């Protein structure tokens, strides 16, 4: 069900999936880039993936540290509060 979600619900509606799970795969790895978050995908989607990116690095939430994407402090607030809010209702192993 599962973070992005929450993600999108800790931003404070910014975010969709999309844009939550690609600002999740950066903030997770330090230098990432772009083309590994092309990598992984299953389900961004490479088009949309592009766009994700970019539009968390309009905003800010990603900054480009170059030649990989790592996240402002904006994002670390949202990531860290909304895997919060994946905590209480998935519960790794934490609440159930």
């Amino acid at each position: 069900m599962s973070k992005v979600t929450y993600i999108i619900k800790a931003s404070n509606d910014v975010l969709n999936e999309k844009t939550a799970t690609i600002l999740i795969t950066i903030a997770k790895k330090d230098f990432i880039t772009a083309a590994e978050v092309r990598e992984v995908h299953p389900d961004l989607g490479n088009a949309v993936v592009n766009s994700n990116i970019g539009v968390l690095i309009k905003k800010g939430l990603v900054e480009k540290s170059g030649d990989g994407l790592i996240i402002t402090g904006e994002a670390q607030d949202i990531i860290s509060n909304a895997a919060t809010l994946y905590a209480q209702e998935n519960a790794p192993e934490l609440l159930k």
